[PDB]
């Protein structure tokens, strides 16, 4: 299958590692102009020196004025992949003004700022796009500890198909995929003890963990024209977990 | 049918009006205890007069610092609807920060902080009990000029379902409410305009939108015991549209 | 909270026992006249002396013609539970097509038979009416060795949403119900296996296994105008399971 | 994307007209070893024709033991699409015992009877697999005259999951493809009304029917090992008509 992502330009956040890197790294083999946005400058210094030509850019995306700013003007993109996330796990009985606070902030709120921002470019220059928006697994079933963070999730399932349906006609698409835990900085803390995990992996039909090369592939699958007709969904990439 | 809600203590948030009003009036004739939170002292004063022994509070439920402390010893309550909420509706590319950041903090954040309170007693007492989140019917299908607020919607049902399972072997119960359009002050926004409300009706099956009463029915229902197996839930009351 | 049934003709299939009993029991009750409509006769039989004026209808709902005239003259009916169902479980390498025949019959295109004397009734009447559909809890989760009976659930899910589609404006609403196990006869049959058990209750935020009265609730609660804008609908009654 | 499709045997059932047909000579173009199977054997001669290599069977998959007897010597299949189904259009009250016979014999029974052959084809190999079932937007969403249609669909979205669950740790992949209309000769029959099509195209926020390409692009996506983590699932291609 040709996805066709090569020559285009692709912004990515949360770029400085796990999914983001290698949906980065993944996008430029295939020839694509990529744009990576991450918060740690340390990052982005590494990953430029592994894909060259990839424009970097410093910011943290939960700070609406230093992100309207620090991409306001990163030039023509066309396609976008929201996946620079927190996750801040508190039980329900102890959830507090902070964790919701910057959770949201980066969970949804950015993603809504760049999203208007690289949207904003393709409408004007008359011209079709597509967004991929990386969610969850818990973003339709709750976990333990969760309850803000699988609230960010569910929360952008929603915004996705707002999107979807009021960009429709300005030919850009939105959808989101939504693995199970990947075994990165964030899989590999909560997830670690056997028994913890253990108890998730009896759940998933296939047995195992997503791999970054799983969500990458439907990622790049969501940006590419090969979906033309799917926008405004959750595409599982979880084993089934799901289904039962 | 037998709800028994009587003498029960009932917290209910945006008591002053619409469905907030008219669940704390039909919760006074079944006879129970209820604390009507407001933010306009205006509207909970009249109320009293209607519902003699309605103990009424004012305050930003919006604000976690004047909500922590006004509500601090609201001594123990039993039963909860979360029903408070703001409607800020701006075009996808033009929502705002501010817009996305009350819009949260009302809709989602004051959920959290209230519900918080009330379980801490109903655990603390080691007593059963059940909390209603009046979420939306755009919780799960977008509309235009609607991206925040379906996404608080989501947010509310898939915080709901994380509440609903950890305060699962507290013996509480949290379900939510998905209303269509009110003919609230509210619903007297948005769907004033005619042709607005012709395509939204043209969607409902019951050919008709929702009365206060459907609602504050569906409230009452998921408050009593007559529903004791139910938690986690999302109880649609828009006439069909989900259907179809 | 009074639901009004007092005075209505309620066909109630499966009537023999279970679900379809308890509703029957709580139907006449609450002064409505019922048509209780099961396969075994003596089952009928002790219904009417617990239940005097119950018009009971032997007869095998898998077999459309025995159904029609049956049931073709029972005359102007107001309300409609559709209860009746078998289980066949079998694991998805053992379907038999003989299993798959039975199970959809009884299951659910009796469903669409008796659904259709009745509607047609209340439709040539002009006259307002409801039907419940007793779905399951697997109706949107696949549970082993149950792949022909969560698909028949499955089936029962869609229909009521077409159904309540089409019969919409006739003033006539369509629901189901989708308890989790209920330790009835179907209930206290694969799952008395303790471990069998537990497998599932761990999954259950509420920890129990349903009864009998939490579905009638669920279903009285439908079939009254408490919920006149509550169709197309799939009520949880799995304490909590969809939700994790 | 390298799908590596290359050299496997894939079974298409329906490969006669529409989706069935691209799917195969997009399946052939790939390298792969196709069985067509189709009812009207017409089509499979200038299939055959369009396709040299591939392998038809003449057969009415509404037949078991035909079925049993036409493909229980079809050779080890490596991946399947279930793509053969019927549109039997009926209004709800004037539906039949007849078109819900046929329609869930073929629609279903069979995805039910070709997928055990080669899962158990597929299990004594001690081989992974796939799966693809083409179900149908309406699968989730009611349209009018589509009761039973719709049912089988609903029915099919979970016999997906409960295969994908049993299914899954014997490596072998289950899931569905939900296409809006096609202008197939079937969508060709209650979609080609000017008026009827006008109401659809306006819930499909893209704007746009669907082509056959599209589905196609899903099923080889789906059935490739770029979506190895994605199982128990129901892939939409409608444009968003389910977002809003
Ligand atoms: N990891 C899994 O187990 C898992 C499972 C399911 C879903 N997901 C989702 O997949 C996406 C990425 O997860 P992951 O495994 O890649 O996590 P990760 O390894 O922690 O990577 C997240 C990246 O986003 C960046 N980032 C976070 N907040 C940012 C901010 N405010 N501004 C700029 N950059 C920011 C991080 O930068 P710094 O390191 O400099 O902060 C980091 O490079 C998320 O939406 C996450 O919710 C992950
Ligand atoms: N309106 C509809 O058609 C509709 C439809 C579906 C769902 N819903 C939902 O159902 C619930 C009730 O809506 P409604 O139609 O009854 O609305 P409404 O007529 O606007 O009343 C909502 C009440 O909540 C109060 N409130 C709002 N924000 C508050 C805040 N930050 N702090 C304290 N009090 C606040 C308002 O009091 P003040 O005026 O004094 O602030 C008002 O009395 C909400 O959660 C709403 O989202 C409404
Ligand atoms: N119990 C469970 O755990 C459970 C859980 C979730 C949902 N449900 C659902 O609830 C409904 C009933 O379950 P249940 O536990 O009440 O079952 P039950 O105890 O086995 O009784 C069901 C009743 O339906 C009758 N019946 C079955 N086939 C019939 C036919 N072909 N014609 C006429 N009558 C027929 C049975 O009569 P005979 O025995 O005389 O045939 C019996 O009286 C079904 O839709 C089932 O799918 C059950
Ligand atoms: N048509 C649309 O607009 C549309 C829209 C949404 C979803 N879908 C779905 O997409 C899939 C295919 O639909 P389509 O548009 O391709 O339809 P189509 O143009 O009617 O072609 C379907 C093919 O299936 C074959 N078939 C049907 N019954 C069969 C049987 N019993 N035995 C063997 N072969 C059989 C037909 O063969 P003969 O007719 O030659 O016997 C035909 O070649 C289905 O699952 C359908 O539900 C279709």
């Amino acid at each position: 299958m040709e996805l066709f992502l090569a020559g285009r330009r692709v912004l990515v956040t949360g770029a400085g590692k796990g999914i983001g890197r290698g949906t980065v790294q993944a996008l430029h083999a295939t020839g694509a102009r990529v744009v990576a946005v991450s918060r740690t400058q340390a990052d982005l210094d590494s990953l430029v020196r592994e894909c060259p030509g990839i424009e970097p850019v410093c910011v943290d995306l939960g700070d609406w004025e230093a992100t309207e700013r620090a991409l306001g003007s990163v030039g023509p993109v066309d396609l976008l992949v929201n996946n620079a996330a927190v996750a801040l796990l508190q039980p329900f009985l102890e959830v507090t003004k902070e964790a919701f606070d910057r959770s949201f902030e980066v969970n949804l709120r950015a993603v809504i700022q760049v999203s208007q921002i690289v949207a904003r470019g393709l409408i004007a220059r008359g011209v079709p796009g597509a967004i991929v928006n990386v969610s969850s697994q818990c973003s339709q079933r709750a976990v333990t500890n969760h309850s803000v963070y699988c609230s960010t999730k569910g929360a952008l399932d929603m915004l996705t198909k707002v999107m979807a349906l009021e960009l429709g006609p300005h030919k850009i698409r939105v959808n989101a995929v939504n693995p199970t835990v990947v075994m990165t900085s964030m899989g590999q803390a909560t997830w670690s003890d056997p028994h913890k995990a253990k108890t998730m992996l009896n759940r998933i039909p296939l047995g195992k963990f997503a791999e970054v090369e799983h969500v990458v592939n439907a990622i790049l699958f969501l940006l590419s024209d090969r979906s033309g007709m799917t926008t405004g969904s959750t595409l599982p990439v979880e084993g089934g977990f799901w289904a039962c």
